[PDB]
């Protein structure tokens, strides 16, 4: 029985996980970080050991799995990130809050936004103020120019997260290595929808907890063999 | 020049406080050794330095000191490579022993002995030894062969099993234009600084790199310094 463990990381600075951040590099508040290091703690109690980390290029995973790695003495493990992992990208919405999101766009269209599952919200545009922070950052500079999304619908996430995890992850998996991922919302969401077969409409309901482990244990099938643990109180 | 390569040597750890030898112990920093990073990162970030790819030891000291430079200059994205062939030089069962209970057992010529020669290793961890397990049982060395793994090392001995990892996996990146961090030891860096400058043992062996401090070198397109390295940082650091 393989075993397997997700953290999603906890609040970023200036409210941003409530204002779209994506792709954009929020770091975590202090508070985010006091979640990691309870994750962390939790994941020593037990007595976890991994042999390999996946994370994203986005510094709020990053430090949540260094914090984590940290309270684990376990620093010395590879760790590989890439940005197959990164956010879902909100396009124009980067940085708006809900009411300025109503208030551009208007409620029928956010709702439109917040129900469907292939359906972008409107692309990041030149003047908009995280338009070169993102695009033009050094991260991205080797991707396509069809790699680089100026916006993603939650399918679009998927679909380019679940390559990572088909070509880098599984066969980590299936050679026995002990498997930690530290990402974001909607990236582990396409993994939890790939693991558990979830439908559109599941996944588009599923509400991962921040900060706390996430442990799956699969058959040699990479299958599910019982829902999802937490790890804590 | 056409590449440029930066080295740092992580500070101060818990063991240097209690003046203990720690080798590959895996002693974290000090806050004073914290602190040193956080400078040197900053020096790093003043000067605009940026990289491609981070490589560094399995040992936390040097692992921390990486990761506050990577979050001083913006650049935690980076991919990061650990090795052990980046380790402190190995101790042999003078780990953990300090000062004193050093110059205590062995007395002042056996230990000027050990601090002279270039390939006289000093004893070796036997199995009976209080870090032997926590050591050479920590699953980190798991893949090592049985050759691989020292029960202590002379300078050469970590000169050479540093230098393997400098040409096999450093060069290539270097001559792929990637711009290189080794954040690492006192000893395996001198590997390294041995290799590119030609230096000979005695001269490698008089060497001490400063800690916390970036060391810049630039290298023409064969890996060869065209001026002596450089630190960065304020006027008097
Ligand atoms: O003034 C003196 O009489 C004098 C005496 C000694 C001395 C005395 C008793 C001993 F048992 C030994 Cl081993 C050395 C040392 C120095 N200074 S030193 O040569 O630079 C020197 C510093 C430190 C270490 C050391 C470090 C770590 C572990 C073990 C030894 C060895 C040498 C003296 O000026
Ligand atoms: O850098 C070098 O190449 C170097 C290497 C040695 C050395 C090497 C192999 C050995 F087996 C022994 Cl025993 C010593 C010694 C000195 N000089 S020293 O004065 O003797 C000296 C020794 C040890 C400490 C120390 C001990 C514990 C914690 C923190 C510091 C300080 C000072 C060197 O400059
Ligand atoms: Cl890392």
């Amino acid at each position: 029985a393989y075993k397997l463990v997700l953290i999603r990381h906890g609040e970023s600075a200036w409210n941003l996980e409530n204002r779209f951040s994506g792709w954009y590099d929020a770091d975590l508040s202090p508070a985010g970080h006091e979640e990691a290091k309870r994750g962390g703690q939790a994941l020593r109690d037990a007595g976890y050991e991994f042999d390999i980390c996946f994370t994203s290029v986005q510094k709020r995973a990053i430090r949540t799995l260094w914090t984590v790695l940290d309270a684990i003495d376990q620093m010395w493990l590879p760790v590989v990130r890439t940005w197959r992992l990164n956010e879902r990208h909100y396009g124009g919405l980067t940085g708006l809050n809900k009411a300025e999101t109503a208030a551009k766009h208007g409620e029928a269209q956010v709702k439109i936004w917040r129900r469907s599952y292939d359906v972008p919200p409107p692309p990041m545009e030149p003047d908009h103020p995280f338009y070169s922070n993102i695009s033009k950052d050094r991260r991205y500079a080797d991707l396509t120019e069809d790699q680089l999304p100026s916006c993603e619908s939650l399918k679009d996430t998927i679909a380019r997260a679940l390559p990572f995890w088909n070509e880098e992850i599984v066969p980590q998996i299936k050679e026995g290595k002990r498997v930690l991922i530290a990402a974001h919302g909607n990236s582990l969401r396409g993994i939890v929808k790939h693991l558990e077969g979830l439908s559109e409409e599941a996944i588009m309901e599923l509400n991962l907890p921040t900060g706390i482990p996430i442990v799956y244990e699969l058959d040699k099938n990479l299958k599910p063999i019982k829902p999802m643990q937490f790890l804590g109180d």
